[PDB]
């Protein structure tokens, strides 16, 4: 069950998909960065498609819906990488093994520019950055700490009962950890320049 | 899509169900275990029935069957844990950033061994507090392998001009296999937990 936006795939099962400048789901992205990044140079937004990493994907989010009893488990952030990861990402998505204060998971930003600093977007020799817009199931989040490995139980009396993510700051977070394959889709690429 | 075998479970996501002596389910597992460790002697066999480890682990396992086209990709292994872990195992399964580091490293992952006498030792199934040990019984996708390394987070490229298209899990040795080794969530499915006794 692959999405409306998703462009013909010819029977295949990954292809990154550069997005007409100008267009309805080019500029939805756009705004999202410019919100924070207004002052770098957007060079080009691709859609990742790739079917297994999204049926992996969907399957946590309808686990997760019934778990929580609502939607609103699903947030958009940001992660910014070095152009050497970017392959292995678009294929395998975000992996846990590969600044840990809040836990040993894979962080994502609220904000673009947080993304944007050079220590997460390493410039390539040629200047461009690499930040994904990420699809993630937060779901129902506390304050983390270092050295978790999974997010906590939220009841100490039920100990395998656990949080879905944690956060910075709960009332209002800037970033999110989550600490289990499948939890995060690499929705867009962008490639930008300071 | 749960398997028609199972015990109803009332709109419950998870059971143990505790299986007897003279069903071949429970003879088969009893055969596979007594095959290496005719020394111990099983308390009891529970399947378990957890429906989402199930669904994401049969979701990957489809994913493995297309890519690899032809293969059996799924072996049934064993795994010894201490009882403080087995709650977690049973709901949430197998998670490589609590592995113990292995006496012979192959990776940085969860193993899985072929034969019950390995996953016996008490460095692995460690004799609770009552004299009881913890061993279960796994579907792990095992997919295309290669011998490991001890600095494997994930394992190796088939092919190092194209560092992203990966073996499935690693072993010991390719020729005998005896362990198996995998990076990834949903890649194993614990099945069976032998409680067992000297
Ligand atoms: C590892 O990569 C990141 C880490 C991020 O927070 C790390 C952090 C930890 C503790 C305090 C603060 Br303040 C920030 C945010 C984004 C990315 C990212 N790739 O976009």
């Amino acid at each position: 069950n692959l999405p409306e936006h998703w462009t013909d795939m010819n029977h295949q099962l990954f292809c990154m998909v550069q997005l007409e400048p100008g267009q309805s789901e080019y500029n939805t992205i756009k705004d999202k960065f410019t919100r924070t990044c207004s002052s770098y140079a957007i060079e080009k937004i691709e859609r990742i498609q790739n079917a297994f990493l999204w049926q992996s994907y969907q399957v946590k989010k309808r686990q997760m819906d019934i778990k929580n009893d609502h939607k609103n488990n699903e947030r958009l952030l940001f992660h910014g990488t070095d152009a050497d990861s970017v392959p292995y990402v678009n294929q395998h998505g975000f992996n846990r093994s590969c600044a840990v204060s809040y836990g040993k998971g894979t962080y994502f930003a609220v904000d673009a520019s947080y993304s944007a600093k050079d220590t997460y977007s390493k410039p390539d020799s040629n200047g461009r950055k690499h930040m994904y817009v990420v699809r993630v199931l937060t779901g129902v989040f506390t304050k983390g700490r270092a050295g978790l490995v999974t997010p906590p139980p939220k009841n100490p009396h039920n100990p395998t009962d656990l949080f879905d993510s944690v956060t910075n700051n709960t009332r209002s977070p800037k970033l999110f950890v989550v600490f289990f394959d499948n939890q995060a889709y690499p929705e867009y690429l962008i490639t930008f320049t300071a």
